[PDB]
């Protein structure tokens, strides 16, 4: 794997792009999404400052609300791109406004998944892949830049947040939504990330939240007493993808049960299909295979997923049944982007076409550019050999 050798595949170079052009492409993506026109192009906003210096956020320009996912992806993008100033400003906002620091609040130790631009939470509860990316980006920051103090002691922040994700106790108390009860963020016996710590829907998962590539990082650098647990989670996730992905198409559902079966959320029964969450599953397993070389099923799974999307050429939807029936929409940049990241594991040379397809895109504009854009920029970095394990 790339971590052992230090050699990350440059998939764009493999399909014949020059390094000058690859650098232009990444830089254009970043400049547009971070510093482009505020109404049509940018998803990053500078929001004054406080005692820790500048504040900024990545946000869903559609809803006009901040998402913990977007903040955490912002941090990952910026650390990968060596953009410390933007990283610190995003982190300052997440830690200042999103992080729940009251030990009697049921979201204690978690980041509000949905928050308004003035810091008013829409929902105090987390979207746990936010936490997963926050912790990992923080470890990467420590590696690349060294640790600061206070909230910029990135390694100490990561250790605390991660320990609490495993060891959080059950807490019942007041929130913006009424009295709620929440637990830990990983199931202690299953060693799987939860879809939610809310006790009413806690015993479920989401394939797109499984990040064995990052669990391996935590297995190396987390507090000692948790390293075996994280190592176990990495094995468990590799098995999870093998069970959860359809055996013909490799499509996964948005939401899932611990045993690998789809889960229909009461408020969103269509979660059993391949939708906006599940786009990312192939990135997660392909990244894991590229870095660590342990998911022996990842190459065949990525081959199957690309073989399926090849049958959709010219009639591309972005919502599918797991067996491959189109359920609506047209092509999206976010799905193009994630499908290109399959090439981190794929063996069949059709992967060149999917990488080429990502290469041909422009940065997103208009109302849906946040989710399309953060997926786009992450996929550009993976495909350029610029998204690396920075181990402290
Ligand atoms: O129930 C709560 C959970 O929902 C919560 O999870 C978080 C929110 O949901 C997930 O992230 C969101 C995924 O959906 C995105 O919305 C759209 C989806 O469509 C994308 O593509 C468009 C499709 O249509 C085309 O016409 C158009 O051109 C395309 O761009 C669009 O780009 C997206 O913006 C949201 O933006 C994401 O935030 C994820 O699980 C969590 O972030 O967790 C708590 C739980 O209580
Ligand atoms: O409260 C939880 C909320 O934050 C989300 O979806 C699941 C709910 O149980």
């Amino acid at each position: 794997g790339a971590v052992a050798t230090g050699e990350y595949r440059n998939l764009f170079a493999e399909i014949g792009k020059s390094e000058i052009d690859i650098q232009r492409k990444i830089d254009e993506a970043f400049q547009h999404l971070f510093y482009g026109d505020a109404k049509d192009a940018a998803v990053y906003y500078q929001a004054g400052g406080n005692e820790n210096g500048p504040l900024a956020y990545v946000y869903d320009v559609n809803s006009n609300d901040v998402r913990s996912e977007g903040m955490s992806y912002g941090m990952m993008i910026t650390v990968q791109m060596d953009k410390k100033a933007e990283f610190d400003a995003i982190w300052n906002w997440a830690k200042t406004y999103m992080y729940q620091d009251s030990p009697t609040h049921p979201a204690f130790g978690y980041f509000a998944w949905s928050m308004r631009r003035d810091g008013v939470a829409n929902d105090d509860m987390p979207a746990p892949d936010g936490e997963e990316y926050f912790v990992t980006a923080l470890y990467f920051a420590a590696a690349r830049w060294g640790n600061g103090e206070g909230i910029f002691n990135y390694q100490q922040e990561a250790d605390t947040i991660l320990s609490r994700m495993r060891h959080r106790q059950v807490i019942t108390g007041p929130t913006n939504r009424g009295v709620m009860t929440a637990t830990n963020l990983f199931h202690p016996e299953e060693a799987q990330v939860r879809f939610t710590p809310d006790i009413n829907n806690a015993d479920h998962t989401d394939a797109s939240y499984h990040l064995p590539s990052f669990y391996e990082i935590w297995a190396r650098v987390a507090p000692q007493e948790d390293r075996a647990f994280w190592a176990k989670a990495a094995d468990v996730s590799r098995d999870y993808f093998a069970k959860a992905a359809h055996p013909v198409t490799a499509l996964t559902p948005d939401y899932g049960n611990f045993d690998g079966t789809p889960w229909a959320a009461s408020w969103r029964p269509e979660s059993v299909d391949f939708r906006y969450n599940a786009w990312r599953s192939v990135m997660n397993w392909s990244m894991d295979y590229a870095w660590w070389g342990k998911d022996s099923g990842a190459p065949a799974r990525s081959d199957k997923l690309l073989a399926f999307f090849e049958t959709q050429e010219g009639k591309m939807n972005h919502l599918y049944s797991l067996d491959g029936k189109p359920l609506g929409g047209g092509p999206t940049l976010g799905l193009i982007s994630m499908n290109a990241t399959a090439a981190m594991a794929a063996t069949d040379p059709r992967w060149h076409n999917f990488v080429e397809k990502l290469w041909q895109q422009q940065p997103p504009t208009g109302q849906y550019r946040y989710y399309d854009g953060v997926l786009y920029l992450m996929a550009l970095l993976h495909c350029a050999g610029e998204y690396k394990a920075w181990i402290p």
